[PDB]
């Protein structure tokens, strides 16, 4: 009962922590302690507070090792707090809107979980993808957020090897995962297809790539065809969204496309059918909660791997409960 | 970098598996199960919910350990979520309370740390004590929240001898911690101080044991005077609230009226000024979020007990993250 019951707090107050951190970035503290900005009373002049109320906030943090030190020699960053910081790559765009957006969708998740309107839009009244396009400067942020899972990005051409190789990154978007493939490794070469009229993003994520000559773009229906003759045939979250017809269809362009020997890599958090991973079923809910989405296990998407004619030979967890399945011709 | 990144997303997504326990308390979802009421789809039929989402729900809280099961043999409770049913004792109504008021408190929590002016004044347009002094329904629940506490209270008699002793609960409120005493030693015998007029709940709350005469309320100024001859004088969340001067009078009040070899006991959250725990720090900026209030350090009372012409005899740690501090005469 006692630990149950410690456990239990630790779990209800666990949003008060978010909160927090939430503050702390947008406060902008990990880049003004960075700065050597480091007392309650620094702090509090900078960022328009008081030094008892900074000093309490600091007091939880630290306690937390999400920043370190004391008011006296002075607070600093530890690795999670560097995350927080108003540079390239790092978690701080995520955090915010987390602690916006998704603060705001999780708010109705009650009436969410009984009408099977997420909680998204019961709190924005329309679907996510819809308010990226609507809400002025929504998309931009968003893709800032989403930045923070080339985490899982970055790993794939360390597990894959790309040297000499093509590959086609199918249903692209923004490019960051070709971009993160191209970055990495110098030889390979990348086509990006999306739907026509859909590459302007790509087009100027991607432009140094594409001034190299490293990237092209393609407009097309994926369902239709797919660009051909490449040796690794990524597919990041596309599955999810598709039906077992759909994704056949997209199988089997895929596997007729490429070359010989080729491979279709999938990118996308799948769900263990048995111990599922706390963080990939927390992930799984918040899916619903953002836009009704919904996952695979890891067993139906190699089982429909194998319906659409490969062979699985590589199974691997990436950052942030992703998984890449890596199939070859059966 | 993987080990921070993956740290700073269980802080920040927290917040969601505050929101999924709030929602399986909401729906009665351990009631239903304790009765028998344990697939996805008797439980979706019984909440207006579809068998899907009770699934993906359910999975999660699982994987926290907060049930356990599945749906095909059936969900049972846990230790953990035994503490969700309504049932006298658990923290069903302080969930409830802390993802309702207390959500909407901590939603500003940025512009509240900012301007000194706590998130639930700024949620609610009303400082938190008027608003449940005004609002009886949230007032009410209030009570019920705070019910979680009685953990400590109950070790209270546990901890101290009550036997054939006589106690003065000094600010007791509704008076939950004389009726823990009294009910755990039926041989105790028990003055209650509020302030005249405050006195209605715990008439109320009291109704059985006031009847039994085993405990009798007094309307009077704790500053100006308190009961004479208690062998224990508990001062329970009170000194929190107390500036230097007022302290010192109530402790002057206790150390005159006391009878010899008799105690004071401060019953109170403090926060350890080395190494605090974390969780007695995030209740800090709680208290602040809530109605602007803050917690002392062990040091801070221990020091103005000694102020008081009181010697600390005894420092013990109570469930969660209260404290309870025994002093006698100097």
């Amino acid at each position: 009962n006692l630990a149950a019951a410690r456990n239990l707090i630790q779990v209800v107050t666990g949003e008060w922590k978010s909160r927090c951190v939430y503050v702390a970035t947008r406060l902008g503290l990990a880049d003004l302690i960075e700065s050597g900005i480091d007392s309650d009373e620094t702090l509090a002049a900078a960022v328009g507070s008081d030094a008892e109320r900074i000093h309490r906030l600091m007091r939880l943090l630290v306690a937390f090792e999400i920043f370190q030190g004391d008011t006296r020699d002075g607070y600093a960053n530890t690795p999670t707090s560097h995350l927080l910081r108003d540079v390239e790559g790092s978690f701080r765009d995520m955090v915010l809107f987390y602690g916006e957006e998704f603060h705001a969708a999780w708010t109705p998740a009650c009436e969410a979980l009984l009408s099977g309107t997420p909680g998204f839009e019961l709190a924005f009244g329309e679907d996510f993808y819809s308010y990226l396009k609507r809400c002025p400067d929504a998309g931009r942020r968003f893709l800032l957020a989403m930045k923070a899972s080339n985490l899982a990005f970055h790993e794939i051409p360390r597990l894959l090897d790309f040297r000499g190789r093509s590959f086609v990154d199918v249903g692209g978007g923004s490019g960051e995962l070709t971009k993160a493939i191209l970055q990495a490794e110098p030889s390979a070469r990348g086509v990006m297809l999306d739907r026509e009229g859909s590459l302007g993003v790509a087009r100027d994520n991607l432009s140094s790539l594409l001034a190299g000559e490293r990237v092209s773009l393609v407009g097309g229906d994926m369902l239709q065809e797919v660009p051909s003759n490449g040796d690794i045939y990524l597919l990041s979250r596309i599955i999810g969204d598709l039906d077992e017809a759909a994704s056949l269809r997209l199988l089997g362009n895929c596997r007729e496309a490429m070359a010989g020997d080729g491979r279709v890599v999938v990118i996308e958090r799948t769900i263990s059918a048995s111990e599922p991973s706390p963080m990939s079923v927390l992930w799984d809910v918040h899916l619903f909660m953002a836009c009704a989405g919904r996952h695979r296990t890891t067993e139906e998407v190699v089982d429909l791997l194998g319906r659409g004619g490969f062979a699985v030979e590589r199974i691997v967890d990436l950052p942030m409960e992703t998984r890449m399945i890596v199939a070859a011709r059966a």
